[PDB]
């Protein structure tokens, strides 16, 4: 459904033909598929620098990655060649027909429904969570940490749904528990920032970002014991707020402290937020691809 891709499948259509005396569309798709089939794992089995994830390029680079059944790939393969914008050239018009006519033999005994919908939906939660990823990460290096924290919080909750069920399902751990970590901290220190600023509307800002953000979201750095960091992070953003306490405060501003206070300190109670995640925008694969390369590129 793309420029590439489509000019991709008319490439290999022609390689194809090129195998046998025998040009049928028949032929010629079995072999389509084969070498197709061939060219994504030579695409999945690449070691690859930070910038580039060949799964964010096929959805079977993902399957071979994840040892998806091999008849759930037959029958994505089948679909690409089965799709309509193929209708119109010659050269991939009749293969197109005949791999419709083959989709409508697959037994259900030789590929669950279910099942096949099943890892096509585990492939889009994988590209949703990468767009959540590189929006969090284009925020983070703008220091724009509001947009960024809510973000973070999403491809890392899906990361780790993704990665209970494989290995191979989605992105680096420590890479989003790092960010995460540090935009919650860098958050933080800008509402202190504020709060000491002693302009009525910058402190109201601080208070937004500490009632809204801050104190909501601190229950999920300690969901987890063996998350040493998260925890270290939690007992820091702890002992910033306390402080103001060791010395006599203005008495407007202590009791705006006091009204979050013993909810930061104590979350226990309220572990989750119910906040909606960000909605994302729509993207194409190109753009996927670009922007991760890009944010990955840009690091800081
Ligand atoms: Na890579």
């Amino acid at each position: 459904f793309s420029k590439h891709l489509k000019e991709e499948t008319i490439q290999i259509i022609t390689k194809a033909s090129h195998e046998h005396e025998d040009k049928s569309p028949e032929t010629v798709l079995q072999s389509a598929i084969k070498l197709e089939y061939a060219r994504l794992v030579k695409l999945a089995q690449e070691d690859t620098p930070p910038e580039t994830d060949y799964r964010l390029h096929h959805v079977v680079v993902y399957f071979i990655q994840n040892q998806a059944p091999k008849k759930i790939i037959e029958k994505t393969l089948l679909e690409q060649f089965g799709d309509r914008n193929l209708s119109f050239d010659e050269r991939c018009h009749n293969i197109m027909k005949v791999a419709q006519a083959k989709l409508e033999m697959i037994k259900p005994e030789e590929v669950n429904l279910e099942e096949y919908e099943e890892w096509h939906q585990d492939y889009r939660k994988f590209r949703e969570t990468t767009m959540y990823l590189i929006i969090g990460l284009e925020n983070f290096q703008r220091e724009s940490y509001i947009d960024s924290l809510l973000f973070l919080i999403c491809a890392y909750q899906n990361n780790k749904e993704l990665l209970s069920k494989g290995l191979y399902r989605g992105h680096d751990e420590e890479l989003i528990s790092h960010y995460r970590r540090e935009c919650l901290l860098k958050l933080n220190e800008q509402a202190a920032e504020l709060f000491e600023s002693g302009e009525d509307r910058e402190v109201n800002n601080g208070l937004i970002i500490m009632n809204e953000f801050i104190v909501p979201f601190l229950p999920l750095l300690l969901v987890d014991e063996m998350e040493e960091k998260d925890i270290l992070a939690v007992e820091d953003m702890r002992n910033r707020w306390c402080s103001y306490l060791g010395q006599e405060m203005e008495p407007h501003l202590q009791e705006k402290l006091t009204d979050f206070l013993p909810k930061l300190l104590d979350c226990s109670m309220e572990i989750k937020s119910f906040h909606e995640p960000p909605k994302l925008p729509s993207y194409s694969t190109h753009e996927l691809c670009e922007r991760f390369a890009r944010i990955m590129l840009s690091l800081s």
